[PDB]
């Protein structure tokens, strides 16, 4: 019976009673296991020969052994490979030997399964300290904590590409700037990309230059530019984002459109878009768009377009006679918005008074990634003629990883759990030297920023027996939350105890004050609900109570913290399906999952903890809608320090009035930022 | 009757007779000085207090001025003043006064005249040495000096751009490489513009990265980029040059067809071809081209495709099997070469073996600017990964003047002539500091190139009743370049005792050994026609004899040089008008040339010393076709150590074959390099 992608295929068959039959999804990975990946994996007489023989043939890199003793090492792979772990899906087994295990140069064997990759990126991680070591191990294996792709896929590899592939760029008012923009983005893109860059600061289109009084070419040029630097560089990709209250937002925007332009048409690149509080309230009582001109900002307030509060400043701007300003109308940029959007999906919205208004951190925030998840703050660099630095400033970079919440709460030791995690993306970034960038390499040096993320979420509540969207659902979302960060602030509390350092400014920080734990010593924190209270009892979990946010604020005031950034909630792509976990906290995108993947073009995919007797319980993100999803992700931005990403699935009949009624909803909730806008499908 | 565009039309017309009426070109100056030049421009009570006033509101710039006695300033001015300077164009003083000529700041007023502008650039070539200055003032009224615009233009004011806008480029095979060009091409295009880039290094399309065997997507999307780049910093323009023997040499091509794909579509660029002798060869004898891997030919070799001698190695590549060699055929390479040339007037063509096998300095030629005109050596530079230079080469820039020939003839001291010219045109380089790329000026640190033009070839010829491309001409072109080269090679050998140095590299070059001055100590010296014979004995000029060869070969041998080169002949644009000159040695493109300037749409400019009792004398350069201009050029590519902007002039009935013919002429007859090829106007 041994085709493995017909069986797999089975799970795209109903009875005639609209059932499915699950089993045949394990049938195929047996016979995945059987047919293909036994026969063409490279197995050794011990462990100790095979470390030898692929670090000889240059596979595995030694320097990462080398931290350790031999025993040690042998031990762990043991350890590992007794741990009894298996692949819950064939797309699961078979995304791992296609894409992430290890094979031979010549590309027909296979040096790695599951545990072994998982060791190496243990030892990476840990590098030195066995307890950690094996506490990641173990992490990993119980399906726990689940490191980003470009983390799990190079950890301990000879031929290897960086570990963190995210970042973000600021741009100056000047050339320097700008051809610096290109060849970072040059640089970046030529390895793993994922790059986006601020273009808020530049001068509008029609600004003087060396007081010629008409000529900027504007922002649409430098997107050209950097669009073909990542074309290129072949791999990496890009995005841009603008203010809304900048003068070429409408051109900026028209670049997505279909039927524009030649030379105002950028296809590869991502738009973004930074919307502050006003503008919605102006397109409210459909008022004007007074778009300010960054030149001038620039010379009257000695700050760039993208460094000031426009929303604070909006009246006082406009009544500045040396600000040149121009108009548009609201809700006309919000109705082109939802058309923009509709087609391509996007732009992003990173909603800017939300934004500021919780980051704790000293400083603005005026971007943000390509996944719209990071949100940081940067500070400009300063570049002499040569284009040498002058003054390194510091943009943003982040590596990530997500913790399956259902495993987590299958074990009572999370405060364990959370510490792991948080100490192997600590090291992450530690190890991290991108010299091809100062600013990056600084910013990262000076913060230690890190992606703690949570998945599963759909997949644990639908085990659980609730309904996503639901009051309980809503309650565990608000205290999962609550709690995850509790931990996390402790540990790096912790670390910065260990490392005798903290993360540079937190002087200045809201941490320092105390202000952050205001919102936890004042009371909404027990359940809601009966049911949640229940679940965190079954679990041996213990929320966390007042006295314990007292303590450790008296423990943050004094010892500080390591890093300045914690939490974050990207996508979790292709590695969630090695982990078997629903997509994040948004609700299934399928019941049965199709990728076009293969000989057979098409793998299917079936959901967590999903059978015959509860498919009611995995109903997809089109039919929960956008507003049950809204509210999830706004239980999780109350805690969450740095963003998360959040598409809302709409019906091919949407339009763009439903469209935008779904963002107001989202901007009144609290929502720091919106990712995609997909429609239906194929 | 004061319509001075109405009189300058009047060259348009022909009587019954077929004759002009000239005369109506000088109402046409007169008029417009009367209604135009005089009411509009700002006259002082004295030298004194304008030279204070436009200091004091920004427009002159003390500083150089502050290197002289101001009364040995107010002397000057009143000296230039009196030397009785007139135009003898309607457009050369439209073309000044438009153009040229400070004005106010409000471009209502003019702060200048002829004059004026003529002594601040003397004053500030001369850098404080008042005889130099004084020369410089004479050389210039006179007419016979005239430097390049962007020093005619610039020289003395205090808003102004830089002296020098002539660069060429090389990139290395590699990412940091790839970025600074990029960067360069914005800094420098950002300000006068004018580059040009290397591409042969490049490793072509398919060629492997990083060990993976087919990941290179050749230079075209270089080309795109860089091709942004210029567009984005609005002014300057760049060209590309690629070795014939390249592998991306075809698609290379098909960039400029206007039938081709859209993402191999440069339309700003220019582009350049080197060809070296032996394709010439295999196109003869009808074979296959073979294009070989600049990738392979690196790891092989240790230097780049561009650093290697093709034709020398022709054979020696074909046989060694570790260089991938694809094929096309020799024919066909030059067909599609006309055809392209045929539609879009490129590209040019640098024949690299005869450069190189003419060119004295120690390395190889392998590219050439945007006029074709430069040729001189470079080398790589080495960058870090955060892009700051590890080891600065040297890249190549060049100021250009020319003198008018004819004027040159009424003058017996030559000497001092070409002295003065050679001195101003290197004060021009060593002022020069392009930090923004430090090749660049490492480069011209280095070498202290200039490139000394001349002009009004065909004028003077003509005047003196000569016609264009005979055996007279041919007699003179030869022995006049044959002075101009002494005066000069002697003017730089002094230089070089002044200042006690050498450019670097004199020591491996053949200047030091001697060999440059073997041509000239063997004959062919004397003249050929008798009349020829007469004019350098009626002008006073002494044809350097073989005793004073030998001479200047011991002081050059013992003193060295002060300039690694030092001719160069490119197209006189505007700068020719005002002199009063035809566009260099070639001859002129109409007897009344119509140019789409001002208000009337129409601007006509009528060839030196033509009357209507000689215009028999004055055919254009359609009749008097490619092998007569050829066959000029070539006596001057004899002496000229850089190289000359040759411009073919076909009829539009002209096939591809016919431009074959005339390149294969070209390159048989010693030729450097071609220009464009233009065919029929309007």
């Amino acid at each position: 019976t041994m085709d493995y992608h017909a069986l797999n295929a089975m799970l795209n068959l109903y009875d005639k009673a609209g059932h499915i039959q699950f089993d045949k999804d394990q049938q195929a990975i047996d016979a995945f296991f059987a047919t293909h990946v036994r026969p063409h994996s490279v197995t050794f007489a011990s462990q100790h020969e095979r470390l030898g023989t692929l670090v000889r043939e240059g596979y595995y890199d030694d320097a990462v052994l080398a931290r350790y003793d031999r025993a040690f090492v042998l031990r762990l792979f043991e350890h590992a490979h007794a741990s009894g772990f298996r692949f819950q899906t064939f797309l699961g087994a078979w995304k791992f030997y296609t894409s992430y295990t290890l094979k031979t140069f010549d590309g027909k064997r296979y040096l790695e399964h599951f545990e072994d990759r998982v060791t190496m990126v243990a030892l990476t991680l840990a590098q030195g300290d066995e307890t950690l070591a094996t506490q990641l191990t173990d992490e990993m294996l119980s399906g726990r904590f689940q490191p980003a792709t470009p983390t799990f896929l190079n950890c301990g590899k000879q031929q290897r590409g960086e570990l963190v592939s995210c970042f973000l760029l600021r741009i100056e008012d000047n050339m320097e700037s700008i051809g610096r923009a290109v060849n970072s983005a040059l640089q970046l893109s030529k390895r793993g990309g994922g790059v986006a860059f601020l273009l808020s600061n530049l001068r509008e289109a029609g600004a003087p230059i060396k007081r010629i009084e008409n000529q900027s070419s504007g922002v649409i040029p430098v997107m050209k530019m950097l669009e073909d630097a990542f074309s290129y560089a072949n791999q990496g990709a890009g995005a841009v984002y603008l203010h809304a209250h900048h003068p070429d937002i409408l051109r900026f925007l028209d670049t997505k459109r279909e039927n524009a332009d030649e030379k105002i048409r950028i296809k590869t690149l991502s738009l973004g878009v930074v919307i502050p509080d006003i503008t919605f309230r102006l397109a409210k009582e459909n008022a004007q768009m007074a778009l300010f001109s960054p030149y001038d900002i620039q010379r009257r307030y000695g700050k760039p377009f993208g460094d000031i509060a426009i929303s604070e400043r909006y009246d006082e701007l406009i009544a500045d006679p040396h600000v040149r300003k121009t108009y548009i109308n609201a809700r006309d940029f919000f109705q082109t918005l939802a058309e923009i959007q509709f087609e391509s999906g996007y732009p992003y919205i990173m909603f800017e008074d939300t934004v500021n208004r919780a980051n704790p951190i000293a400083g603005r925030i005026n971007m943000s990634n390509l996944c719209s998840e990071i949100l940081q703050v940067n500070s400009a660099s300063r570049y002499d003629d040569n284009l040498d630095y002058t003054h390194i400033g510091h943009d943003i970079s982040c590596n990530l990883g997500s913790l399956n919440i259902a495993h987590v709460m299958d074990s009572p030791d999370i405060g364990r759990t959370v510490e792991t995690a948080i100490r192997g993306l600590t090291a992450v970034s530690d190890m991290s030297h991108i010299r091809s960038v100062p600013s990056i390499a600084a910013g990262n040096a000076a913060s230690h920023a890190i992606g703690l993320g949570q998945m599963n979420l759909h997949g644990y509540l639908a085990r659980e027996g609730i309904a996503y969207g639901s009051p309980e659902a809503l309650d565990f979302t608000n205290l999962y939350f609550y709690t995850i960060t509790w931990h996390a602030v402790h540990t790096s509390m912790r670390l910065a105890r260990e490392r005798g350092k903290t993360f540079a400014g937190f002087a200045q920080s809201r941490y320092a004050s105390g202000d952050y734990f205001t919102q936890y010593l004042q009371d909404d924190w027990q359940p809601k609900t009966a049911k949640v209270r229940a679940l965190f009892a079954r679990s041996g979990i213990t929320l966390p109570t007042r006295e314990m946010w007292l303590k450790l604020r008296d423990d943050v005031m004094r010892y500080g913290i390591y890093n300045q950034n914690l939490q974050a909630v990207p996508p979790t792509g292709s590695i969630s399906y090695i982990n078997h976990a629903t997509s994040s906290i948004h609700p299934i995108v399928a019941k049965i999952e199709i990728r076009k993947e293969g000989k057979t073009g098409r793998v299917y995919y079936p959901a967590p903890f999903m059978t015959n007797e509860n498919l009611d319980m995995y109903q997809d993100a089109y039919d929960i809608g956008p507003e049950k999803i809204i509210d999830t992700y706004a239980e999780a931005t109350r805690h969450v320090d740095q963003g998360l990403s959040l598409t809302l699935f709409f019906p091919d009949t949407a339009t763009t009035r439903d469209i935008n009624k779904a963002q107001i909803y989202a901007w009144r909730k609290g929502i720091k930022s919106l990712y995609y806008i997909r429609l239906r499908q194929l």
